[PDB]
């Protein structure tokens, strides 16, 4: 543990807890292939159990990078393609908006306007179609990105029909188990309980609650050293042995299509580097709770850009998470904690810490 980086980590991640008020933090900084892990306070405040390098948090939104691999993978077996039609995995949705909407549009919120959430009501696939059917966009696809759980979910459903296997049993299958990540759940076992943190919502103990397509879009929950794994698995993806698997990772890296300085991948979104702070971290910011903007196609996509910041941030009720690397300098971050707090602030951080290595 370089006293660089001890330092770098500690003068930056204290003052974060004390300002934002998390009750318990894990991060871990990769650097040149190597893992260097930082825990603070409670993972159970009630029963003061600390966080540790088992600690299990919700992952939110930082689950898409897992569905846009697994749909990279998909894509490498030949089992789909981004370019097919929505309509050929899921033919009863016959409504005439679903003409011209694609893979590709779904995987990278382009679609037309799908919602952030899919509305509560829906309890079942036969509810799912209902709603996919009465949806009426706003937009021509591949006009506009609107971030939505309802547009990657629905791509994830859709990506493993034809594997045969249910979206759990393909991503453990094609990609935990590959990659070694051992203590990453869709379900948390009982056995695991003892080890997964309480996140906190106004004081509150909470967990993430059962929801349609929560799987595929933000239902994750994972240890500080298997997201650890998982960045260096995605910062050097020739290092994989599982040849669609290097290859699903490279193309969920791909830039697809770009608004401003952002580049969106599969899950992952993009920025060159090096990125002006201002755009990434004043870029990543939820106090807004719809931003509309209009997107370039990059025609074809760019192939994975070692020169860039790709990252991902996520929440859910009482979690806050951030990944961030730089395959150019094979340079990594994962910060977890336990209470969802302002993507600014995380996206600071992060920059202050990976730009003081290089
Ligand atoms: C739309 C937007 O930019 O807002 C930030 C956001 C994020 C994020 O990237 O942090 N997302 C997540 O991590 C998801 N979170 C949830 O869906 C929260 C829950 C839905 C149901 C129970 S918790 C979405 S919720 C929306
Ligand atoms: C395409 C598609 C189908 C289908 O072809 O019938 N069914 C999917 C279904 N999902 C569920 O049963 C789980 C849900 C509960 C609430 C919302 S979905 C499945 O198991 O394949 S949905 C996509």
């Amino acid at each position: 543990a370089p006293q660089q980086i001890n330092d770098i980590v500690h003068r930056t991640i204290t003052p974060l807890i004390e300002q934002q008020k998390i009750p318990g933090m894990a991060v871990a900084v990769i650097y040149q292939g190597k893992p260097y892990y930082f825990t603070w306070g409670y993972a159970d405040i009630a029963k003061k159990q600390p966080v540790t390098q088992q600690t299990l948090f919700e992952l939110g939104g930082v689950s898409k990078t897992f569905t846009g691999v697994l749909g990279g993978d998909a894509i490498a077996r030949g089992e789909i393609k981004l370019s097919d039609p929505t309509t050929k995995y899921w033919p009863e949705l016959t409504a005439k908006q679903w003409n011209g909407i694609t893979l590709l549009h779904l995987a990278t919120y382009t679609a037309g306007g799908l919602p952030l959430q899919v509305p509560d009501e829906v309890k079942s696939s036969s509810d799912l179609l209902r709603f996919y059917q009465n949806w009426q966009p706003a937009w021509a696809p591949g006009t506009q990105r609107l971030y939505a759980n309802s547009s990657i979910g629905l791509f994830g459903a859709l990506a493993v029909k034809p594997s045969g296997l249910s979206f759990e049993q393909a991503m453990q299958t094609r990609v935990f188990q590959p990659l070694k990540l051992n203590h990453t759940w869709i379900n948390v076992p009982p056995a695991e309980e003892k080890n997964y943190a309480w996140g906190y919502r106004e004081g509150k103990a909470v967990h993430v609650s059962p929801g349609a397509l929560d799987a595929e879009a933000y239902g994750v929950k994972s240890t500080i050293e298997d997201m650890a794994r998982w960045v260096q698995s995605n910062l050097k993806p020739l290092d994989i042995n599982e040849k669609t698997l290097q290859q699903g990772i490279q193309l969920a890296q791909s830039r697809y299509w770009q608004t401003g300085d952002m580049y969106q991948g599969l899950g992952w979104e993009m920025l060159d580097w090096p990125v002006n702070p201002d755009s990434i971290i004043n870029g990543s910011d939820n106090k807004i709770a719809l931003a509309a903007r209009p997107v370039k196609a990059i025609t074809p996509p760019t192939p994975a850009v070692r020169a860039s910041w790709v990252h991902k941030t996520g929440a859910t009720g009482g979690f806050g998470s951030y990944v961030a690397f730089i395959p150019e300098k094979e340079l990594g971050i994962v910060m977890l904690a336990n209470k969802n707090y302002p993507n600014p602030a995380r996206v600071d951080a992060a920059w202050q810490i990976l730009n003081a290595l290089q």
